[PDB]
């Protein structure tokens, strides 16, 4: 029997269990819950292999920026892998595709950023960054400055310097974690983290952690600091107005790069081209992915700032990967780029949907299991709480309420994830206001199921 | 901001120098002399931007499996990227791409290797492999077993994990590496470390470093050994017919898991399916990527045993990446592995071409430059040598005739690379006995040009202290 979408959804879970191991989770529950079999996409809509039509709320995995079914990336791949599906860019070798991306991706990043060293994911574009910025500062005459600074909660892939960068302990219990020279100082979480603090006052102190690590493990140590403008993947997490102002305040007093994480920020996810742009910040190097070719193509990379370029540029840098630069994703890349630019989806962000999905994702604050709605652009979490007043966690283990509404949204045809009790969404950026009303309304639903789920159920206490 | 094949090769190499980054390069030597710019290629031929055709002996970077030119997998990529161009396997979903491709790996990975992770590379590959070993053991309750045993000259890839698990002196110096619990044996290299020692006696003492290193560590340390079956980046080092057996019987006498990084052997390249089956071993991992896709699409995973996969099946495995399994990369791997499958790639790599290619390659040893020919399936090295009975290196550094050797090759419209002062090729499995032919001539006119030139640059010699001992 060939393996094909006319195969029964039974089956092609069994075969899935069988032999998928799949990211982040727990391989045998998927013989009690087979795996949801995604058929097709068109636009912002998932069709599932019984034909159920899901609303994406997290646009594939925070990256399907342009949505789905855009045929001009299938059009420039097929076009791309006919003429030179492959060649490496080992051999003082190279091709036209990634001669244009890294000159397109060199224009719309600010400043003297104007370099890429190509990667095939964020995980592999942060591990460049570690042994770029080790080998810079030696290169430098400062071998001591090795240290990457980052934070508890923060997310930076899944390779073993992935892992290490982010913040999130479960990880760093699988492989030996953190490798040598990863530090991590606090999030900026008010509402979990900031005691009766204000947001403004806590985001400064938050900040200052940035200046005391440096002091504490000395300046000639510290390498760099890590940071994604807006965390993804540990909550959408806003930071206060005072948080990112007195970071790179500090960062300017230091010697010390700043590594802007645009994994999920970039390419229009928060109403700019990078995320650096939004909260105000000058980061000597972008890490980059997702966005980048809208899922179409794997492909990440990062974009240097000309001074780093200049140093390593006199260096024989002994790194980088077989598919760095791969012609067909930089082609596809690059396709996406020119849609999102001449098709004005940022001022589609900016000016039209940003500001009407802000309005009805806030308006869930006024819901009773909602303590707070947090968004920029086109990412926002809601924190379920079973007290507005005290912002106070559940008693049940932290992601019990979130796990509820995950499956009351999957169970209502929305695609909203759970990060503890925070529910998160991050829509594909061409989402259009009709549609934000449909993921309105069903969260709502999904709000509300939740709600009487939990109070039947006793869990509605801190 | 229109960059196209219609721009001048001039041009372009200044907008590829100034924001291009090159892999494994001193960028600035390209402000010396700009890159070579790719611009199409079929079968196993490249054209460059100034349509000069060049016989690609190296299949991209050992991956072009199949060759270029098969409309195929643009076929197969086009309406997977139409249909889905992307889903995640996070959120307890997945696809049937990535479904298929799993029970196809499964079924082509000889014994309980039947369940594969997903990565982007063969170095994210290895990143899981750490990741998922180490998690392994602590699962098993021996969470002390940490320890990956690697060897020196190994290649095993680029983040922070693959460039500490290879064992590339240049590639530790960047990152401070290696990261922790990582232990480097000695190479299997008999032509350059086999001092006085027979080939096989020498295969033996290789291996038995592997016991060595697990005695001296503790076996409660060690959580792996990782080794290619073949070392590709480090010059097709072919191990002694002792080697491998005895690797074997060492990791069957301990608790250790046999990782076979089969990222360039695997898929055809040595003659089978799997490097690991060519060697003889039986690993409980293997690394993939590369001629996965025929590097058509960017892909590469971890091949994993049934005991391991079940461990850890019980656990919450908090790792993957957003591309594992994308659904245009699997549905092109998968077409690559029914064209080689069904098309019999390996049966013409087993029976027409790589023996045809073994006989003349190994005629290069009558080279006068030559010291040895090692080649098995469709990976080879020859060794550049000043004295043929002494095996003794070159005065000059290291590299120095390679290079040389190396340019004869590019002048010549013929990719054959130099690893120190071996040359290597790697050429797509296709090749057919004509290429080969081809093949053989262009890298035997490099031969002759690199011999005449460092016999007349006076680096035609040894050092005075090895010419000396030409005193029998
Ligand atoms: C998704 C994520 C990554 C991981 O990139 P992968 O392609 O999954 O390896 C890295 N950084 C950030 C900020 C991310 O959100
Ligand atoms: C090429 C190589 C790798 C790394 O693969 P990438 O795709 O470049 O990350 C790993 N192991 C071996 C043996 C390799 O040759
Ligand atoms: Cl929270
Ligand atoms: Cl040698």
């Amino acid at each position: 029997n060939a393996i094909t979408n006319h195969l029964p959804t039974a089956e092609l879970q069994a075969l899935d269990v069988a032999h998928h191991m799949h990211p982040f989770s727990t391989q045998n529950d998927f013989n009690d819950t087979g795996a949801r079999v995604i058929t097709q996409a068109k636009g912002v809509t998932l069709t599932d292999s019984e034909g159920a039509q899901i609303l994406d709320a997290m646009a594939g995995l925070w990256c399907v920026n342009i949505g789905y079914g855009r045929e001009e990336l299938a059009d420039v791949a097929a076009r791309q892998m006919r003429e030179l599906p492959y060649y490496n860019t080992f051999f003082k070798t190279t091709h036209v595709p990634v001669i244009a991306l890294s000159a397109k991706l060199a224009e719309l990043a600010p400043g003297d950023l104007n370099h890429v060293f190509y990667a095939g994911s964020g995980s592999e574009a942060n591990d460049t960054n570690m042994r770029l910025v080790r080998h810079y500062w030696s290169a430098k005459g400062k071998p001591s400055k090795t240290i990457f600074i980052s934070r508890k909660n923060a997310y930076h892939g899944s390779t073993m310097a992935g892992a290490s960068l982010g913040g999130m302990v479960p990880m760093h219990q699988q492989g030996s974690l953190p490798i040598p020279d990863v530090h991590h100082i606090n999030q900026p979480n008010w509402w979990a983290e900031g005691g009766d603090m204000s947001p403004e006052e806590f985001g400064l102190q938050r900040a200052q952690e940035l200046e005391e690590a440096i002091l504490e493990l000395g300046e000639d140590r510290v390498a760099a600091f890590i940071a994604e403008p807006i965390q993804g993947a540990g909550g959408v997490i806003v930071p206060p107005e005072t948080y990112w102002p007195e970071i790179q305040r500090i960062c300017d007093k230091y010697e010390i790069l700043l590594i802007a994480d645009e994994v999920i920020c970039g390419f229009g996810r928060t109403g700019n081209w990078f995320g650096s742009q939004t909260v105000g910040i000058k980061p000597h190097i972008m890490s980059i992915a997702k966005g980048l070719s809208s899922g179409y193509a794997p492909i990440g990379g990062s974009i240097v700032c000309d001074e780093v370029a200049e140093v390593v540029a006199a260096t024989e840098f002994n790194h980088g990967y077989t598919y760095s630069g791969h012609p067909v994703a930089c082609a596809v890349a690059l396709e996406n780029l020119r849609i999102i630019e001449e098709e004005n989806i940022i001022g589609h962000v900016r000016d039209d949907v940003a500001p009407y999905l802000k309005e009805k994702w806030e308006a869930l604050a006024d819901h009773p299991l909602v303590g707070e709605a947090k968004i920029v652009g086109m990412m926002g979490s809601i924190a379920l709480t079973p007290n507005k007043e005290t912002r106070a966690p559940f008693a049940a283990d932290t992601g019990t309420v979130g796990y509820k509404c995950r499956e009351h949204c999957f169970g209502n045809n929305l695609v909203m994830r759970h990060v503890g009790d925070r529910m998160i969404i991050s829509p594909p950026l061409v989402m259009t206001r009709d549609e934000v009303d449909t993921l309105i309304e069903r969260a709502t639903r999904a709000l509300d199921l939740t709600f009487e789920q939990i109070k039947a159920e006793d869990l509605y206490k801190s």
